[PDB]
DNA sequence: CGGCATACG
DNA sequence: CGTA
DNA sequence: GCCG
């Protein structure tokens, strides 16, 4: 088993869903405490079991595996052994943990606002409310979406943004394309919001792209909140008599850039710090969603496909839906 | 021990 | 600081 | 917290 999540196949659905969230839950928390490096190391371990072709039934099977040390270890030990792990359920019942959670995942709000909220004794959404003026608009927009933006986009949902996307895009831009990116992309059946792609085949006539998109979205008044190239926005969506504000991120990359782009966005998260990672430390070469750098030659990669940044990184080719680090 | 991905709004 |  |  290598290293690294970018160098195995990692379905959505494994053989040990019980062991990697609780290791989730440990790299949540230690994120929660700017624990940066605890936070990579459980969400690697985690990621290591989702990549496992059977299920872990003993202490034994997780010699040799990387990222298990002590602490992983006695982690799947508890629950293989008890079917509960001491540390996870304290984490789980924990004011703090409990707090940082609902504070971190309102949209406009991050560990570090989250932290000093919680310092300042504030614990409930209701409490943020009673300030609004301790609130930026961006976080205004997260809290009173708060309880939509709680409840999943159905991949029924996303066709139906997608051709409103493409009837503004194609307004903004005749020949520009939409690409469904993020999460979806790698067969998701749900998720937090929706993710796109756009571009255009003529390099440079993407070029101002994104602000006529939006303006022409806003003027169809399915725009709840947006504050360039990337856009990450609050969409009205409609629903049977009435509709749902959904989260959607637009992007948009010259043709020449759209496969690492592509790649970039669609993930997983994890998938793409390891690739990025592996890039750098194994092989020399920089990666970002703009492109991939040679600093010895000073020279960008051309790519025309994802296949092509696999091949440039001597990885053997995974397609989305095995990307789910 | 140092490193831990790398951007844009 | 937020976002991906 | 783990790796090299
Ligand atoms: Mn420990
Ligand atoms: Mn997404
Ligand atoms: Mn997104
Ligand atoms: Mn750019
Ligand atoms: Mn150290
Ligand atoms: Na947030």
């Amino acid at each position: 088993m290598p290293a690294y999540a970018c160098q195995r196949p990692t379905p959505l659905t494994h053989h040990n869903t019980g062991l990697s969230e609780a290791l989730e839950i440990l790299a949540e928390a230690a994120g929660f405490e700017g624990s940066e490096g605890r936070l990579l190391t459980f969400c690697r371990a985690a990621s290591v079991l989702k990549a496992l072709p059977s299920p872990v039934t003993t202490l034994s099977q997780l010699q040799g595996l990387p990222h298990f040390g002590e602490h992983s270890s006695r982690v799947v030990q508890e629950l293989l052994e008890h079917g509960v792990c001491e540390e996870v359920e304290r984490v789980r019942r924990s004011e703090r943990y409990q707090t940082m959670k609902l504070f971190t995942q309102i949209f406009g709000v991050g560990v570090k606002t989250a932290d000093r909220w919680y310092r300042e004794g504030l614990r409930t959404l209701d409490d943020l409310r009673e300030q609004p003026q301790k609130l930026t608009q961006q976080q205004k927009a997260g809290l009173q979406h708060h309880q939509d933006l709680s409840t999943p986009v159905l991949r029924s949902d996303v066709d139906a943004l997608q051709q409103v996307v493409e009837e503004a895009v194609g307004q903004a831009l005749p020949g520009a394309t939409v690409t469904l990116t993020g999460g979806f992309r790698r067969g998701k059946l749900q998720g937090h919001d929706v993710d796109f792609l756009i571009t255009h085949p003529k390099e440079g006539q993407e070029a101002g792209l994104l602000p006529r998109v939006m303006c022409r979205l806003q003027d169809q008044g399915l725009i709840l909140y947006h504050q360039f190239e990337r856009s990450f926005c609050i969409f009205r969506l409609p629903q049977p008599g009435s509709w749902k504000a959904v989260r959607v991120d637009l992007v948009v990359a010259p043709v020449s850039q759209f496969p690492f782009a592509l790649l970039g966005w669609t993930g997983s998260k994890l998938f793409q710090r390891e690739l990025r990672r592996f890039s750098r430390k194994e092989k020399g070469l920089w990666l970002n969603s703009h492109g991939l750098f040679d600093p010895e030659q000073k020279t960008f990669f051309q790519a025309a496909s994802e296949e092509d940044i696999f091949r440039h990184l001597g990885l053997e080719y995974l397609p989305p839906e095995q990307r789910n680090a």
